[PDB]
Protein backbone atom coordinates (compact mmCIF):
# COMPACT_ATOMS: atom_id res chain seq x y z
CA UNK A 1 0.00 0.00 0.00
CA UNK A 2 1.32 3.45 -1.17
CA UNK A 3 0.84 5.60 2.21
CA UNK A 4 -0.35 9.24 1.63
CA UNK A 5 -0.87 12.37 4.11
CA UNK A 6 -4.29 13.65 4.84
CA UNK A 7 -5.72 15.90 7.62
CA UNK A 8 -8.94 15.46 9.04
CA UNK A 9 -11.16 17.81 12.38
CA UNK A 10 -13.76 17.14 14.71
CA UNK A 11 -17.04 19.80 14.23
CA UNK A 12 -15.44 22.50 16.21
CA UNK A 13 -17.65 25.80 18.10
CA UNK A 14 -16.32 28.38 18.81
CA UNK A 15 -14.82 28.17 22.49
CA UNK A 16 -13.65 24.33 22.72
CA UNK A 17 -10.60 23.07 21.64
CA UNK A 18 -9.98 22.21 17.84
CA UNK A 19 -9.33 18.82 17.56
CA UNK A 20 -7.41 17.07 14.77
CA UNK A 21 -6.47 14.33 13.22
CA UNK A 22 -3.22 13.49 10.66
CA UNK A 23 -3.83 10.40 8.69
CA UNK A 24 -1.01 8.54 7.13
CA UNK A 25 -1.58 6.09 5.12
CA UNK A 26 -5.19 4.79 2.91
CA UNK A 27 -7.79 7.71 3.30
CA UNK A 28 -10.43 7.89 5.26
CA UNK A 29 -8.53 5.25 7.39
CA UNK A 30 -6.73 6.68 10.53
CA UNK A 31 -3.65 4.93 11.35
CA UNK A 32 -1.28 5.33 14.34
CA UNK A 33 2.33 6.55 13.50
CA UNK A 34 4.47 3.22 13.32
CA UNK A 35 7.55 2.93 15.25
CA UNK A 36 9.74 2.79 12.26
CA UNK A 37 7.80 5.83 10.56
CA UNK A 38 7.97 8.51 13.72
CA UNK A 39 11.22 10.00 12.27
CA UNK A 40 9.41 11.29 9.20
CA UNK A 41 6.30 13.32 11.02
CA UNK A 42 9.10 15.10 13.27
CA UNK A 43 7.23 17.92 13.38
CA UNK A 44 3.92 18.87 14.72
CA UNK A 45 0.57 19.71 12.75
CA UNK A 46 -0.24 23.19 12.54
CA UNK A 47 -2.72 25.47 13.05
CA UNK A 48 -2.82 28.67 11.07
CA UNK A 49 -5.38 31.65 12.13
CA UNK A 50 -4.86 35.27 11.90
CA UNK A 51 -1.91 35.34 13.50
CA UNK A 52 -0.20 32.98 11.41
CA UNK A 53 1.18 29.76 12.38
CA UNK A 54 1.15 27.85 15.72
CA UNK A 55 2.31 24.09 16.70
CA UNK A 56 -0.32 22.12 18.03
CA UNK A 57 0.24 19.45 21.10
CA UNK A 58 0.00 15.43 20.60
CA UNK A 59 -2.56 14.73 23.17
CA UNK A 60 -4.72 11.79 23.03
CA UNK A 61 -4.83 7.89 22.77
CA UNK A 62 -3.67 7.77 19.90
CA UNK A 63 -0.42 9.38 18.48
CA UNK A 64 -1.54 10.71 15.24
CA UNK A 65 -4.03 13.07 17.62
CA UNK A 66 -3.50 16.34 18.05
CA UNK A 67 -5.17 19.62 19.93
CA UNK A 68 -4.91 23.39 19.45
CA UNK A 69 -2.92 24.99 22.32
CA UNK A 70 -5.98 27.03 23.00
CA UNK A 71 -9.74 26.81 22.61
CA UNK A 72 -10.68 28.69 19.22
CA UNK A 73 -13.15 31.13 18.39
CA UNK A 74 -15.24 31.04 15.67
CA UNK A 75 -13.66 31.58 11.82
CA UNK A 76 -12.28 29.36 9.07
CA UNK A 77 -8.72 28.37 10.42
CA UNK A 78 -6.39 25.78 8.44
CA UNK A 79 -4.90 22.61 10.17
CA UNK A 80 -1.65 21.78 7.92
CA UNK A 81 0.81 18.15 7.85
CA UNK A 82 3.68 17.60 6.50
CA UNK A 83 5.53 14.30 5.94
CA UNK A 84 9.02 15.35 6.44
CA UNK A 85 11.78 14.71 2.97
CA UNK A 86 12.79 11.66 2.97
CA UNK A 87 15.43 9.99 0.12
CA UNK A 88 15.40 6.59 -0.86
CA UNK A 89 16.97 4.64 -3.61
CA UNK A 90 15.20 3.80 -6.77
CA UNK A 91 16.30 2.22 -10.27
CA UNK A 92 19.96 3.67 -10.01
CA UNK A 93 19.25 7.38 -8.72
CA UNK A 94 18.22 9.31 -5.35
CA UNK A 95 14.56 10.43 -5.13
CA UNK A 96 13.23 13.03 -2.19
CA UNK A 97 9.86 12.52 -0.85
CA UNK A 98 7.91 14.88 0.75
CA UNK A 99 4.10 14.81 1.22
CA UNK A 100 1.32 17.72 2.39
CA UNK A 101 -1.86 17.72 3.83
CA UNK A 102 -4.19 20.93 4.49
CA UNK A 103 -7.86 21.02 5.78
CA UNK A 104 -9.99 23.42 6.00
CA UNK A 105 -11.67 24.03 9.12
CA UNK A 106 -15.13 25.97 9.94
CA UNK A 107 -15.37 26.45 13.03
CA UNK A 108 -19.08 27.62 14.08
CA UNK A 109 -22.19 27.15 12.13
CA UNK A 110 -22.17 30.40 9.86
CA UNK A 111 -18.12 30.44 9.57
CA UNK A 112 -17.62 30.83 5.83
CA UNK A 113 -14.76 33.16 5.89
CA UNK A 114 -11.84 33.13 3.21
CA UNK A 115 -9.09 35.76 4.81
CA UNK A 116 -6.78 32.88 6.16
CA UNK A 117 -8.08 30.10 4.23
CA UNK A 118 -6.76 31.62 0.87
CA UNK A 119 -3.06 32.55 1.74
CA UNK A 120 -0.54 29.99 0.84
CA UNK A 121 0.92 28.53 3.50
CA UNK A 122 4.59 27.76 2.09
CA UNK A 123 3.85 24.01 0.93
CA UNK A 124 6.62 23.01 -1.48
CA UNK A 125 3.02 21.54 -3.48
CA UNK A 126 0.25 22.92 -2.43
CA UNK A 127 -3.53 23.29 -3.00
CA UNK A 128 -4.53 26.81 -2.41
CA UNK A 129 -8.67 27.46 -2.00
CA UNK A 130 -9.63 30.46 -3.55
CA UNK A 131 -13.16 30.07 -1.88
CA UNK A 132 -14.94 29.05 1.16
CA UNK A 133 -15.84 25.58 0.57
CA UNK A 134 -18.95 26.16 2.85
CA UNK A 135 -20.56 28.13 0.32
CA UNK A 136 -20.42 25.63 -2.27
CA UNK A 137 -23.96 22.98 -2.99
CA UNK A 138 -23.71 19.81 -4.93
CA UNK A 139 -23.36 20.40 -8.35
CA UNK A 140 -21.68 23.83 -7.77
CA UNK A 141 -17.81 24.86 -8.85
CA UNK A 142 -15.00 25.15 -5.97
CA UNK A 143 -12.11 26.68 -7.23
CA UNK A 144 -8.87 26.15 -6.04
CA UNK A 145 -5.11 26.84 -7.35
CA UNK A 146 -2.01 24.53 -7.26
CA UNK A 147 1.39 25.93 -6.21
CA UNK A 148 4.83 23.93 -7.16
CA UNK A 149 7.60 25.79 -5.39
CA UNK A 150 5.62 29.26 -5.02
CA UNK A 151 4.33 29.50 -8.49
CA UNK A 152 0.90 28.25 -10.24
CA UNK A 153 1.40 24.99 -11.61
CA UNK A 154 -0.20 24.37 -14.83
CA UNK A 155 -1.90 20.81 -16.18
CA UNK A 156 -1.77 19.38 -13.12
CA UNK A 157 -3.58 16.48 -12.30
CA UNK A 158 -6.40 17.10 -9.20
CA UNK A 159 -8.58 14.40 -8.19
CA UNK A 160 -11.33 14.54 -5.32
CA UNK A 161 -13.29 11.52 -3.58
CA UNK A 162 -15.04 11.71 -0.20
CA UNK A 163 -15.66 9.45 2.62
CA UNK A 164 -17.80 6.54 1.81
CA UNK A 165 -17.68 6.69 -2.25
CA UNK A 166 -15.74 3.83 -2.58
CA UNK A 167 -16.02 1.13 0.13
CA UNK A 168 -17.10 -2.48 -1.24
CA UNK A 169 -14.06 -4.87 -0.38
CA UNK A 170 -11.72 -2.79 1.27
CA UNK A 171 -9.11 -4.71 3.36
CA UNK A 172 -5.65 -4.48 3.78
CA UNK A 173 -4.77 -5.91 0.31
CA UNK A 174 -8.04 -4.58 -2.09
CA UNK A 175 -8.76 -0.87 -3.69
CA UNK A 176 -11.05 1.52 -2.63
CA UNK A 177 -8.80 4.13 -4.84
CA UNK A 178 -12.16 5.62 -7.27
CA UNK A 179 -12.46 9.33 -7.13
CA UNK A 180 -15.38 10.99 -7.48
CA UNK A 181 -13.95 14.04 -9.69
CA UNK A 182 -10.99 14.86 -11.94
CA UNK A 183 -9.52 17.34 -13.98
CA UNK A 184 -6.45 19.66 -14.79
CA UNK A 185 -5.00 22.79 -13.94
CA UNK A 186 -4.98 25.71 -16.63
CA UNK A 187 -2.17 27.99 -17.27
CA UNK A 188 -3.17 30.12 -13.27
CA UNK A 189 -3.10 26.98 -11.99
CA UNK A 190 -6.32 26.73 -11.26
CA UNK A 191 -9.35 24.47 -11.75
CA UNK A 192 -13.06 23.93 -10.41
CA UNK A 193 -13.96 21.02 -8.14
CA UNK A 194 -17.55 19.78 -8.55
CA UNK A 195 -18.46 17.47 -5.95
CA UNK A 196 -21.45 15.60 -6.51
CA UNK A 197 -22.18 14.31 -2.98
CA UNK A 198 -21.94 16.29 0.46
CA UNK A 199 -19.46 14.80 3.15
CA UNK A 200 -15.68 14.78 3.90
CA UNK A 201 -13.70 15.42 0.95
CA UNK A 202 -10.16 15.21 -0.15
CA UNK A 203 -8.47 16.72 -3.22
CA UNK A 204 -5.42 15.31 -4.15
CA UNK A 205 -2.60 16.62 -6.83
CA UNK A 206 1.13 14.81 -7.39
CA UNK A 207 3.76 16.65 -9.14
CA UNK A 208 7.40 14.96 -10.12
CA UNK A 209 10.14 16.57 -11.07
CA UNK A 210 13.92 17.17 -10.53
CA UNK A 211 15.63 18.08 -7.05
CA UNK A 212 17.12 21.40 -6.97
CA UNK A 213 20.23 20.49 -6.06
CA UNK A 214 21.60 17.73 -8.55
CA UNK A 215 25.16 17.40 -6.86
CA UNK A 216 22.63 15.92 -3.82
CA UNK A 217 19.42 14.37 -5.29
CA UNK A 218 18.25 13.98 -8.41
CA UNK A 219 14.57 13.79 -8.30
CA UNK A 220 11.70 14.71 -6.16
CA UNK A 221 7.93 13.54 -5.61
CA UNK A 222 5.54 15.81 -3.81
CA UNK A 223 1.72 14.48 -2.84
CA UNK A 224 -0.35 17.13 -1.92
CA UNK A 225 -4.05 16.95 -0.54
CA UNK A 226 -7.01 19.15 0.81
CA UNK A 227 -9.49 18.20 3.03
CA UNK A 228 -13.08 20.05 3.47
CA UNK A 229 -16.89 19.52 4.13
CA UNK A 230 -19.35 19.69 1.60
CA UNK A 231 -22.71 20.02 3.31
CA UNK A 232 -23.84 20.13 6.94
CA UNK B 1 -8.56 22.20 -29.04
CA UNK B 2 -7.56 18.53 -27.99
CA UNK B 3 -10.55 17.02 -30.44
CA UNK B 4 -10.87 13.18 -29.45
CA UNK B 5 -13.62 10.33 -30.45
CA UNK B 6 -17.16 9.60 -29.55
CA UNK B 7 -20.21 8.09 -30.12
CA UNK B 8 -23.64 8.46 -29.48
CA UNK B 9 -27.08 6.79 -31.17
CA UNK B 10 -30.08 8.11 -30.67
CA UNK B 11 -33.09 6.48 -28.67
CA UNK B 12 -34.17 3.33 -31.06
CA UNK B 13 -37.16 1.03 -30.77
CA UNK B 14 -37.05 -2.26 -32.60
CA UNK B 15 -38.00 -2.21 -36.57
CA UNK B 16 -36.86 1.51 -37.16
CA UNK B 17 -33.45 2.86 -38.49
CA UNK B 18 -30.64 2.99 -36.18
CA UNK B 19 -29.08 6.64 -36.75
CA UNK B 20 -25.96 7.11 -35.02
CA UNK B 21 -23.47 10.17 -34.75
CA UNK B 22 -19.92 10.64 -34.84
CA UNK B 23 -18.12 13.10 -32.74
CA UNK B 24 -14.88 14.46 -33.30
CA UNK B 25 -14.47 17.04 -30.87
CA UNK B 26 -14.88 18.61 -27.60
CA UNK B 27 -17.79 16.55 -25.70
CA UNK B 28 -20.24 16.34 -26.05
CA UNK B 29 -20.76 18.38 -28.55
CA UNK B 30 -21.27 16.97 -32.00
CA UNK B 31 -19.57 18.93 -34.92
CA UNK B 32 -19.21 18.77 -38.83
CA UNK B 33 -16.05 16.74 -39.86
CA UNK B 34 -13.99 19.34 -41.37
CA UNK B 35 -12.44 19.38 -44.94
CA UNK B 36 -8.95 19.16 -43.75
CA UNK B 37 -9.93 16.09 -41.49
CA UNK B 38 -11.88 13.69 -43.72
CA UNK B 39 -9.49 11.65 -44.65
CA UNK B 40 -8.77 10.31 -41.06
CA UNK B 41 -12.45 9.08 -41.08
CA UNK B 42 -11.83 7.02 -44.48
CA UNK B 43 -14.12 3.97 -43.05
CA UNK B 44 -17.70 4.57 -41.70
CA UNK B 45 -18.85 3.79 -38.79
CA UNK B 46 -19.76 -0.16 -38.23
CA UNK B 47 -22.85 -1.91 -35.75
CA UNK B 48 -21.73 -4.81 -34.52
CA UNK B 49 -24.98 -7.44 -33.53
CA UNK B 50 -25.31 -11.25 -34.08
CA UNK B 51 -24.21 -11.39 -37.72
CA UNK B 52 -21.07 -9.62 -36.29
CA UNK B 53 -19.75 -6.40 -37.90
CA UNK B 54 -21.46 -4.45 -40.82
CA UNK B 55 -20.50 -1.18 -42.12
CA UNK B 56 -23.24 2.00 -41.58
CA UNK B 57 -24.10 4.69 -44.18
CA UNK B 58 -23.39 7.93 -43.86
CA UNK B 59 -26.92 9.65 -44.60
CA UNK B 60 -28.15 12.65 -42.91
CA UNK B 61 -27.96 16.64 -42.71
CA UNK B 62 -24.57 16.48 -41.62
CA UNK B 63 -21.27 14.55 -42.45
CA UNK B 64 -21.16 12.77 -39.09
CA UNK B 65 -24.38 11.33 -39.56
CA UNK B 66 -24.68 7.37 -40.11
CA UNK B 67 -27.37 5.42 -40.52
CA UNK B 68 -28.10 1.48 -40.36
CA UNK B 69 -28.28 -0.68 -43.40
CA UNK B 70 -31.44 -2.52 -42.76
CA UNK B 71 -33.40 -1.65 -39.58
CA UNK B 72 -32.43 -3.38 -36.49
CA UNK B 73 -34.28 -5.84 -34.29
CA UNK B 74 -34.55 -5.54 -30.44
CA UNK B 75 -30.98 -6.16 -28.19
CA UNK B 76 -27.89 -4.84 -27.54
CA UNK B 77 -26.01 -3.69 -30.00
CA UNK B 78 -21.99 -1.94 -30.43
CA UNK B 79 -21.58 1.36 -32.52
CA UNK B 80 -17.86 1.19 -33.07
CA UNK B 81 -15.97 4.19 -34.72
CA UNK B 82 -11.86 4.62 -35.74
CA UNK B 83 -9.75 8.04 -36.47
CA UNK B 84 -7.48 6.29 -38.83
CA UNK B 85 -3.55 6.40 -37.74
CA UNK B 86 -1.93 9.75 -38.96
CA UNK B 87 2.00 10.47 -38.10
CA UNK B 88 3.08 13.40 -37.20
CA UNK B 89 6.50 15.20 -35.86
CA UNK B 90 6.94 16.09 -31.89
CA UNK B 91 9.87 17.17 -29.33
CA UNK B 92 12.47 15.21 -32.77
CA UNK B 93 10.47 12.06 -33.75
CA UNK B 94 7.34 10.46 -35.05
CA UNK B 95 4.48 10.08 -33.24
CA UNK B 96 1.49 7.73 -34.39
CA UNK B 97 -2.31 8.81 -33.25
CA UNK B 98 -5.19 6.47 -33.29
CA UNK B 99 -8.56 7.11 -31.28
CA UNK B 100 -11.63 4.81 -31.14
CA UNK B 101 -14.69 5.17 -30.19
CA UNK B 102 -17.40 3.11 -28.90
CA UNK B 103 -21.24 2.89 -28.18
CA UNK B 104 -23.63 0.54 -25.95
CA UNK B 105 -26.85 0.64 -28.16
CA UNK B 106 -29.90 -0.81 -26.20
CA UNK B 107 -32.91 -1.86 -28.92
CA UNK B 108 -35.98 -1.54 -27.52
CA UNK B 109 -36.74 -0.94 -23.65
CA UNK B 110 -36.35 -3.85 -21.13
CA UNK B 111 -33.47 -4.79 -23.72
CA UNK B 112 -30.07 -5.91 -21.67
CA UNK B 113 -28.00 -8.17 -23.00
CA UNK B 114 -24.78 -9.04 -22.79
CA UNK B 115 -23.55 -11.59 -25.92
CA UNK B 116 -22.86 -8.71 -28.03
CA UNK B 117 -21.39 -5.98 -26.02
CA UNK B 118 -19.13 -7.92 -23.75
CA UNK B 119 -17.49 -9.06 -26.44
CA UNK B 120 -13.97 -7.48 -27.80
CA UNK B 121 -14.67 -6.01 -31.21
CA UNK B 122 -11.14 -5.68 -31.84
CA UNK B 123 -9.66 -2.19 -31.25
CA UNK B 124 -6.13 -1.00 -30.35
CA UNK B 125 -7.24 0.26 -27.28
CA UNK B 126 -10.22 -1.30 -26.77
CA UNK B 127 -13.10 -0.83 -23.08
CA UNK B 128 -15.05 -3.47 -23.21
CA UNK B 129 -17.77 -3.37 -20.88
CA UNK B 130 -18.41 -7.16 -18.75
CA UNK B 131 -22.38 -5.98 -18.22
CA UNK B 132 -24.91 -4.13 -19.90
CA UNK B 133 -25.62 -0.25 -18.30
CA UNK B 134 -29.42 -1.01 -18.24
CA UNK B 135 -28.57 -2.94 -14.92
CA UNK B 136 -26.49 -0.25 -13.53
CA UNK B 137 -28.49 2.15 -10.85
CA UNK B 138 -27.08 5.88 -9.58
CA UNK B 139 -24.26 5.02 -7.15
CA UNK B 140 -23.59 1.19 -8.43
CA UNK B 141 -21.07 -0.61 -9.95
CA UNK B 142 -20.14 -0.63 -13.63
CA UNK B 143 -17.30 -3.04 -14.57
CA UNK B 144 -15.20 -2.63 -17.58
CA UNK B 145 -11.68 -3.95 -18.71
CA UNK B 146 -9.50 -3.01 -20.87
CA UNK B 147 -7.08 -4.44 -23.50
CA UNK B 148 -4.33 -2.81 -24.94
CA UNK B 149 -3.32 -5.28 -28.57
CA UNK B 150 -5.82 -7.75 -27.25
CA UNK B 151 -4.32 -8.06 -23.63
CA UNK B 152 -5.45 -6.32 -20.30
CA UNK B 153 -4.00 -3.55 -19.67
CA UNK B 154 -3.56 -3.14 -15.52
CA UNK B 155 -2.67 -0.12 -14.33
CA UNK B 156 -4.47 2.29 -16.68
CA UNK B 157 -6.76 5.53 -15.83
CA UNK B 158 -9.79 4.95 -16.55
CA UNK B 159 -11.96 8.35 -16.26
CA UNK B 160 -15.82 9.10 -16.71
CA UNK B 161 -18.11 12.18 -17.18
CA UNK B 162 -21.39 12.93 -18.19
CA UNK B 163 -22.99 15.65 -20.49
CA UNK B 164 -24.05 18.48 -18.16
CA UNK B 165 -21.45 17.94 -15.69
CA UNK B 166 -19.17 20.49 -16.73
CA UNK B 167 -21.04 23.34 -18.43
CA UNK B 168 -18.52 26.13 -19.11
CA UNK B 169 -15.90 27.51 -22.02
CA UNK B 170 -17.24 27.99 -25.81
CA UNK B 171 -13.48 28.16 -26.99
CA UNK B 172 -11.94 30.24 -24.40
CA UNK B 173 -9.81 27.58 -23.57
CA UNK B 174 -11.19 24.46 -25.23
CA UNK B 175 -9.44 22.49 -22.58
CA UNK B 176 -10.40 18.97 -21.88
CA UNK B 177 -13.66 18.74 -19.88
CA UNK B 178 -13.88 17.57 -16.05
CA UNK B 179 -14.11 14.54 -14.76
CA UNK B 180 -16.85 12.80 -12.69
CA UNK B 181 -15.16 9.93 -12.50
CA UNK B 182 -11.42 8.09 -12.15
CA UNK B 183 -9.91 5.22 -11.14
CA UNK B 184 -7.14 2.80 -11.89
CA UNK B 185 -7.80 -0.91 -13.64
CA UNK B 186 -6.67 -3.74 -11.29
CA UNK B 187 -4.23 -6.59 -12.60
CA UNK B 188 -7.16 -8.28 -15.09
CA UNK B 189 -7.27 -4.85 -16.73
CA UNK B 190 -10.99 -4.18 -14.69
CA UNK B 191 -12.64 -1.26 -13.27
CA UNK B 192 -15.48 -0.70 -11.77
CA UNK B 193 -17.31 3.16 -12.87
CA UNK B 194 -19.24 4.23 -10.14
CA UNK B 195 -21.74 6.90 -11.56
CA UNK B 196 -23.31 9.43 -9.62
CA UNK B 197 -25.74 10.69 -11.69
CA UNK B 198 -28.28 9.72 -14.59
CA UNK B 199 -27.58 10.53 -18.15
CA UNK B 200 -25.23 10.19 -21.49
CA UNK B 201 -22.04 8.91 -20.51
CA UNK B 202 -18.57 8.77 -21.70
CA UNK B 203 -15.77 6.81 -20.18
CA UNK B 204 -12.42 7.32 -21.73
CA UNK B 205 -8.80 5.96 -21.34
CA UNK B 206 -5.34 6.86 -22.96
CA UNK B 207 -2.10 4.81 -23.62
CA UNK B 208 1.30 6.16 -24.91
CA UNK B 209 3.53 3.98 -25.85
CA UNK B 210 6.36 2.82 -28.28
CA UNK B 211 5.50 2.40 -31.79
CA UNK B 212 5.81 -1.47 -32.82
CA UNK B 213 8.24 -0.90 -35.64
CA UNK B 214 10.91 1.79 -34.14
CA UNK B 215 12.11 1.60 -37.80
CA UNK B 216 8.91 3.89 -39.26
CA UNK B 217 7.76 5.52 -36.26
CA UNK B 218 8.78 5.90 -32.81
CA UNK B 219 5.70 6.36 -30.42
CA UNK B 220 2.03 6.00 -30.67
CA UNK B 221 -1.12 7.83 -28.96
CA UNK B 222 -4.17 5.67 -28.16
CA UNK B 223 -7.81 7.92 -27.09
CA UNK B 224 -10.17 5.33 -26.98
CA UNK B 225 -13.73 6.07 -25.53
CA UNK B 226 -16.64 4.06 -24.39
CA UNK B 227 -20.29 6.16 -24.07
CA UNK B 228 -23.68 4.20 -22.44
CA UNK B 229 -26.70 5.40 -21.06
CA UNK B 230 -27.85 5.57 -17.25
CA UNK B 231 -30.79 5.65 -15.92
ZN1 LIG C 1 -22.56 21.77 15.54
ZN1 LIG D 1 -38.91 4.82 -25.94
Amino acid sequence: MVHRVWVETAHTHGGEYLKADLGYGEFPELEPIAKDRLHIFSKPMQLVTEKGKENMIQRGTYNYQYRSNRPVKDGSYLVTAEYQPTFRSKNSYCEQTRMFGKNIVNVGHESADTAIITKPVGQNLEIVPLDNPANIHVGERFKVRVLFRGEPLPNATVTATFDGFDTSDRSKTHKTEAQAFSDTTDGKGEVDIIPLRQGFWKASVEYKADFPDQSLCQKQANYTTLTFQIGH
